[PDB]
C-alpha cells in the first residue's frame, strides 16, 4: 500500500546531502563526501551549472582544465569511490543565488529581445529571465545538453553507475510566482490563443462561457491587471491553466532531449512555496504543475521544506504539504528535494535542536526521503554569487568540511531511520476523514498570492464575498487541516479533480471547504458520494456557480437545498458552541424541511443543517471558521464525533502532538512537543514521559 | 540621567498588572486583586468599557444593578482596600477583543453614515469604524464621558481613591490602520481643505510648491488614488500632516473634555504596532502621534509589545521601539501600557519560559515601568468577545484566580526588581552611537505600509529609487539597529527635528540613514554637526530633495560632494570586504576629491568616501544594505571600528546578546540567549563562565 524507494530489493529511506563541488575547494571535495557517507547519507545532490561549465559559446570544461572545480568527471568518480549515488541537477536554470541564476553571461548578452520573458508593453521583464520556449533559450538549452547529457548518460544508474535521478530545469513557473507577473511575449501569448482555440472550438462557445462579444479569436487579447467584471475572472481563470499546459510543454521538451541520450534514469522536479517558516502559499505552487503530474508518470515532484523554527506556529505546515503532494502524486513517495539543513539567510537562524526535531516530525507526517539542503556550505567562486561570497549558514559542514552543530543531529536521526527503516517505510496513519482538494481555488498565482503585494482579484466586484485564497488558507490550511493535526485525528487529502468515487467510499467523513463556485464535475461526484452513503461536511457556502461563474446549483438542487444570503453578527451557535467566530457578515440561511438545524445566527437564523439523502448524510455550514478560537477546536472535534471518529490514542495533555503509524507487525507512536515548555503526560491506547520544550519521543509497538 | 517614576521622591519600577472586572465574577475580584499584589504589583489596569454600562441608550449602570460584574464603584472600592493604585481606561474605543472593540451596539445601530470612516468612493470602511471628529461621534461619547468620568473624577488618589491615571480612547489610528483603508469621510475632506488654506495662504503658493496649476483652493481635493506625479506626492505629504494635528485635535478634545470634570490625574495613550511577534511598522503608527507629543507634554506614550515568541526572530523590535519611543518622549520614562502577558488568541501560544525572558530583556532594554496585559484570563459575559467566550489563555491567573505557569515567572521577575529597582532605575548604558530618527520617512500610513490594502508609492514613477518605507524598515529597523544589538554597540536614537546640536556632540558617531530627500533644516543641522568635529556615517544616499520632492542641495554643497547616479551590480566592496550585496542597482559615485575612496562597484566605480570638513568626519555609502548577509554585520562593525568604539565585554560566543548598565554605586550584566541552543561561553570587562539555557537570560549584579 505504500510508496517508498527501493534499494537492494528492501524499503530503502533515500538519504541525500546536497554538496555543491562548484562552491567547494576540490582538495576538500573526498572529505566532505566521506563526512557525509559518515552520517550514514547513501545519495549526494548537486547542480550542475550551465555558466559554469560553458566557460565562453561552444567552449566546455568539464575536467578542471580551466578551474579545478569545473572537474565535473572527479566529482563524479569520487561519489563512485566512496559509494554515494548521486542526484544531478543540469538546469538550464538552477537559481540556488548562483549569478544569472545559472545561464551563461555569454548566452545572456547575445540572445535577441524575443528571447525574453516580456511585460504587456513589450519590454524586458528582467536581464536574467528568458521566454522558456524562445527558440533561441532551447538551441542554446540543447547545445549545452548535448555536450552535459553523455556524461550524465555514461554515470546513469541503468548503466550501474551512480547518478540515479535527474532534475529537470528548477522551480518552473518561479518567477511569475515571485513577480506575480506572466509572459507577455508575442510567443507565449500565440501559444495562449492555440490553447482558447483548442478549448473553446468557436468564438460563440467561448463568448457564451466568458459573456463576451468577440467576432473572431483575433479580437481576444491575454488577460492583465485588475479583475473588474466575471469576463476578466473568466480570462484569467484560462490563462491560469494555459501557463500549467505551457510548464507541461517546456519540461516535455526538456524529457524527450534527456531521452534521446538513452537517460532513463527517474526524473524530478522539486516544489518551493515555505515564505517565512509557513507553508500555506506551498499548494498554489503545487497547482502550477497539475497538467505534468498528469501527463507524466516518470517524473517525481518532491518538496522544498523550509521551516526555519520548529513551533506550534508551523507545526501544521508540512503535514498539509505531504498531504497534497501525496493527493496530487499518489502512485511516487512524498519526499523533500529540498530538506532544510541549515539556512540561506544569514539573519534567520536555522538551529540543530529545531531541524531534529522537524526531521522527526518528517517522519511522523509521511517523509520516504529527503534530501539535506544544504548539507555542505558552500564559497561562491570569482563573482558567481547573486547575493554575497558565501552560500548557506548553519548546515552541517562548512565549505571547508568542518563539522557543525547540525552534523551530530543528522547522524542521530540517519541512525534511528537506518534501524527502522524497513518497517517505517511500510506504516501508514489509519485516517478515517478525507479532506477535499479543489485545484481551481489554488489557480491565482497572477492574481492573488502573498508574495502579490497588489491584488488582481477582488470578488466583491464579481458580486462574490468568499475569496478562494482566503477559503484555501484561512479556512482549510491554517484552519481545518491545522484544527485536525492539534487535535491528533489523522485525515488524508484527496484530488477532487477525476476522483475515482470508490476512493471516498473508504472514508468515515469528507470534509469540503466550498466557496460560491465549484465546475459541475465536482458537484456531480460529492451528490453521487452523498446518495451512495458518504458522510459529507461542507462549508462555508453551498456552490451556485461553476468555475467560469455560470449558475450551476447541480449539488444544491440534489441536496434539496434552499437558502437566502444574509447579513449577522460574525458569531453564530453551533451544535450548542456559543460566540464561534465567522468570517463573513453573509451567511447562507437553510429551508429546514426535511432537515435537521445545528447552528444559528445571533438572530436565531438556521445557518446549519443535517440531513440524510440517498444512503448518505449531509451537513452544512453556511459560515466559515478556520482556527482562531478553542471554539473552533470544540466544533472541528465535535464535526468529527457525528461520525464516531476516535483518536488513535488518550493522552492527558491535550497540547502533546502525536501520530500513530502502523501496519500488521509494527507500530511507532511518534510524540512531538511544539512548545516551550518541558511537558510530562500519559498515554494509553482507545506510560509515563518527559519531552523537552520544542522535542520528540519515539514509542514502538510489535502487535 | 534616566527618566523614571517616583513615589516619596524614590525611584519607582511602576508594576502593573491588568484585571478586568468586568470578565470576572465579582465574588472572586478581591482574590484577583489580592494574588496580583501577592507579586509585588503596585497598580492594577483596566478599561471601563462603554458597551457594557450603557446597556441601551441613555440607560447606565455602574452598580451592578442590572449585572453584578456592572459594579464599577465596588471594583474601585476593593482597588483601595487592597492598596493597589488603578489605572482606568474608558475609551470611547477600548479595542480589547471586545464585540465592536468596545462601542455600544445600540451607537453603531443608531449612527448615520455620516458618524462611519468613509473609502474614496463614500462607503463605510467597517461597521465598528467611526470617523474621529464625526459630530455625531463626539455628541455620544461626550454622554458617555458625562456618566463615567464623575465616577473617575471622585475616585482619584487626590480625593483618596485608587486612581493615579487614566488612558485617552486607545491607540489612536489601530481601527483605521488594521482596516487596510484611510478615511475620507466628508469631515476629513472640509477639515483638510481648511488644512492647506492655513498652510499655503494663497493657490499661488501652493501652486509654486507642488507645481500645479490650480485656479482657485475650490479646485483641490484630498488626494486620492495612485501617485503618477510629484505634485500627488506633495498632495499625501500635506495629507499626512494634516492627519498628525487631525489625531491632535481629537485627543485635545477628549482631554479638554475630561479635564472639565476636575479629573487631575496624569493622562496616558497607547502605541500599536506589533504583529506575528514583529514590530517594524509600530515606528510609522508612533510618527502618526508626532504633533500629540509636540503640544502635550502631560499626556506619557506607552508601548503595547506583543512579542508572542522570544528568538533572534524579534530580539531586536522591543529595543527599537523603546529606543524611537524614547527619541520621540525624552522627557518621561519609556513604559509599557500592554506587555504581554498571556496570548489575546488560541492558535498563538505565548509560553511562560519565553516571556520570563522578554520581561528580563526589557529591563535590559531600558524599561522603566509596565502593565502585564493580561494578568489576569476573563470570561466574555453575554457574547462581548469579538472572537469567543474566553478573552486571553496562558495568563498568570485563569478567570477563577487560580496560578497558571506565568504567575511564578512575574512573581520572580518583580522579586528582582523590587530588590533593584533603587539602583536598576538610575543606570544607564554607555551609548557612544547616535542613530537619526527623521520622522517624515515614516509619514507614509496613507500610501505605503504592510497593512494598507493599495500600494499609491511608487517612488520610480517620481524618479526617485530610494523608497523611504523599505529604507526605514529594511536599511534601518530590520538593518542598522538590528546589526548593532546583534553586535552588542549601545545605540541613542535622537529626533531630528528641532534637534539640538548640543545633544549630538555627546556621541563619537551619528548615523542617518537617508533617501533621496530631507528637509533644509536636518540638511543644516547635519552639516554644522560635522563642521563642529562631529563624526557622520550617511547612506545610502547624499539627499538632493527637500520633504516636497523640490531641489536641496545644502549637504551636498556643504560636504563638497560630486556624484553621478549610475547602475552596477549589487555587490559591492567596502572596507575590504568583497560581495556586499547592496539593496539597489543605482548607486551614487563620487569624485576622489580631497577624500579616502573606501568603497568600489563590480567596474570599481567609487560608491563611499570618508573625508574630513572642518573639525568633523564624513562616511558617505552611495549604496543600501540592512542586515541579510554576515558580509553587512562586518560592514557595521568595521564602520563603529573607524572611531574606536569597543563593546564593555569581550564574549566568547558572538551569539550571546548582553548589555551592561551602571551608575556610580552597581553594575548589571544582563545576557540574553535568543537562540534553541545551550551555550557556554566565556567573558571579561574590555574570565568568568556562563552556561545559559535556550531562549534564556542571566542576570549579574556587581558592587562597584
Ligand atoms: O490585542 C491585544 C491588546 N493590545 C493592546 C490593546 O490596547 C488592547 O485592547 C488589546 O486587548
Ligand atoms: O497585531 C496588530 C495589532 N492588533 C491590535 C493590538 O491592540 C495592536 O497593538 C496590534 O499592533
Ligand atoms: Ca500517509
Ligand atoms: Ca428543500
Amino acid at each position: 500500500s505504500e510508496k517508498y524507494f527501493v534499494k537492494n530489493g528492501q524499503p530503502h529511506f533515500l538519504i541525500s546531502g546536497e554538496v555543491h563541488y562548484f562552491r567547494i575547494n576540490p582538495k576538500l571535495w573526498r572529505n566532505h563526501l566521506q563526512l557525509l557517507k559518515q552520517t550514514g547519507a547513501d545519495t549526494v545532490s548537486t547542480y550542475i551549472p550551465w555558466d559554469w561549465h560553458e566557460i565562453e559559446e561552444d567552449d566546455f570544461d568539464f575536467e578542471g582544465k580551466t578551474h579545478p572545480a569545473r572537474n565535473l568527471i572527479r566529482f563524479i568518480k569520487l561519489c563512485k569511490e566512496e559509494n554515494l549515488d548521486l542526484i544531478v541537477k543540469p538546469g538550464p536554470y538552477i537559481l540556488a543565488e548562483y549569478e544569472n541564476q545559472g545561464l551563461p553571461s555569454w548566452l545572456l548578452k547575445k540572445l535577441s529581445k524575443n528571447a525574453f520573458a516580456l511585460d504587456e508593453n513589450g519590454n524586458v521583464i528582467s536581464p536574467d529571465l528568458v521566454s522558456y520556449l524562445s527558440d533561441e533559450f532551447l538551441e542554446y538549452t540543447f547545445k549545452w545538453y548535448d555536450k552535459v547529457m553523455p556524461i550524465i548518460s555514461k554515470h546513469q544508474k541503468e548503466h550501474y553507475g551512480p547518478i540515479t535521478m535527474m532534475q529537470l530545469c528548477n522551480e518552473i513557473g518561479v518567477f511569475q510566482w515571485l513577480s506575480g507577473k506572466s509572459d507577455y511575449n508575442p510567443k507565449v501569448i500565440n501559444l495562449y490563443k492555440e490553447f482558447i482555440i483548442q478549448r473553446y472550438k468557436t468564438i460563440e462557445k467561448l463568448n457564451s462561457v466568458y459573456s463576451t462579444n468577440y467576432n473572431s479569436f483575433d479580437d481576444l487579447k491575454a488577460p492583465s491587471g485588475k479583475i473588474k467584471l466575471r469576463s476578466d475572472y473568466c480570462a484569467y481563470f484560462d490563462f491560469h491553466l494555459f501557463f500549467r499546459e505551457y510548464y507541461n510543454k517546456y519540461i516535455s521538451i526538456l524529457k524527450n532531449k534527456i531521452r534521446s541520450f538513452g537517460i532513463n534514469i527517474k526524473l524530478t522536479h522539486n516544489i518551493p512555496g515555505w515564505i517565512y517558516g509557513n507553508a500555506s502559499e506551498l499548494p498554489m505552487l503545487i497547482s502550477t504543475y497539475s497538467e505534468i503530474m498528469k501527463n507524466h508518470p516518470d517524473i517525481i515532484f518532491g518538496l522544498d521544506h523550509i521551516p526555519e523554527f520548529v513551533s506550534f506556529r508551523n507545526a501544521h505546515s508540512d503535514l498539509a504539504c505531504n498531504k497534497i503532494l501525496e493527493a496530487m502524486q499518489p502512485e511516487a513517495p512524498v519526499w523533500a528535494a529540498g530538506f532544510q539543513a541549515g539556512t540561506r539567510e544569514h539573519h534567520v537562524k536555522a538551529y540543530a535542536k529545531d531541524l531534529e526535531t522537524f526531521y522527526i516530525a518528517s517522519l511522523a507526517h509521511g517523509i520516504k526521503g529527503f534530501n539535506y539542503y544544504m548539507f555542505s556550505q558552500g564559497i561562491n567562486p570569482e563573482g558567481k554569487g547573486f547575493y554575497g561570497k558565501t552560500f548557506y549558514f548553519q548546515t552541517a559542514l562548512d565549505a571547508a568540511s568542518n563539522k557543525l552543530a547540525l552534523y551530530d543531529s543528522i547522524k542521530k536521526v540517519n541512525r534511528f531511520i537506518r534501524k527502522e527503516q524497513k518497517d517505517l517505510l511500510r506504516t501508514n496513519v489509519n485516517s478515517e476523514i478525507c479532506v477535499g482538494f479543489y485545484k481551481p481555488y489554488f489557480f491565482t498565482e497572477l492574481i492573488s498570492s502573498q508574495l502579490l503585494k497588489e491584488k488582481k482579484l477582488n470578488v466583491e466586484e464579481l458580486g462574490l464575498y468568499i475569496d478562494p485564497r482566503f477559503l484555501r488558507e484561512e479556512i482549510l490550511f491554517n484552519g481545518l487541516l491545522r484544527g485536525l493535526q492539534t487535535l491528533n485525528y489523522n485525515y488524508d487529502v484527496v484530488d477532487l479533480e477525476n476522483c475515482d468515487l470508490k476512493s471516498l467510499t473508504a472514508y468515515k467523513q469528507l470534509w469540503i471547504t466550498s466557496a460560491e463556485f465549484m465546475d459541475a464535475e465536482t458537484q456531480n461526484l460529492l451528490s453521487e458520494f452523498v446518495l451512495n452513503g458518504g458522510n459529507l461536511i461542507l462549508y462555508p457556502a453551498v456552490p451556485t456557480l461553476d468555475n467560469y461563474l455560470n449558475r450551476c446549483e447541480i449539488l444544491k438542487n440534489n441536496f434539496g437545498i434552499e437558502f437566502i444570503t444574509k447579513d449577522s453578527s460574525h458569531k453564530v451557535s453551533a451544535f450548542g458552541i456559543e460566540d464561534v467566530f465567522t468570517a463573513f457578515s453573509k451567511k447562507q440561511i437553510y429551508n429546514d424541511t426535511n432537515s435537521k438545524p445545528i447552528a444559528f445566527t445571533q438572530e436565531n437564523e438556521i445557518c446549519g443543517i443535517r440531513k440524510k439523502i440517498g444512503k448518505g448524510e449531509l451537513t452544512i455550514l453556511g459560515f466559515a471558521f478556520g482556527y482562531t478560537s478553542d471554539e473552533h477546536l470544540e466544533l472541528i472535534d465535535k464535526l468529527v464525533k457525528l461520525n464516531k471518529i476516535k483518536r488513535e490514542l488518550f493522552v492527558s495533555d491535550k497540547d502533546i502532538q502525536f501520530v500513530v503509524r502502523e501496519n500488521n507487525k509494527s507500530r511507532y507512536i511518534f510524540f512531538l512537543n511544539y512548545h516551550n515548555e518541558r511537558k510530562t503526560f500519559n498515554y494509553r491506547k482507545s506510560e509515563e514521559i518527559s519531552i523537552a520544550p520544542f522535542s520528540y519521543k519515539v514509542i514502538k509497538e510489535n502487535k
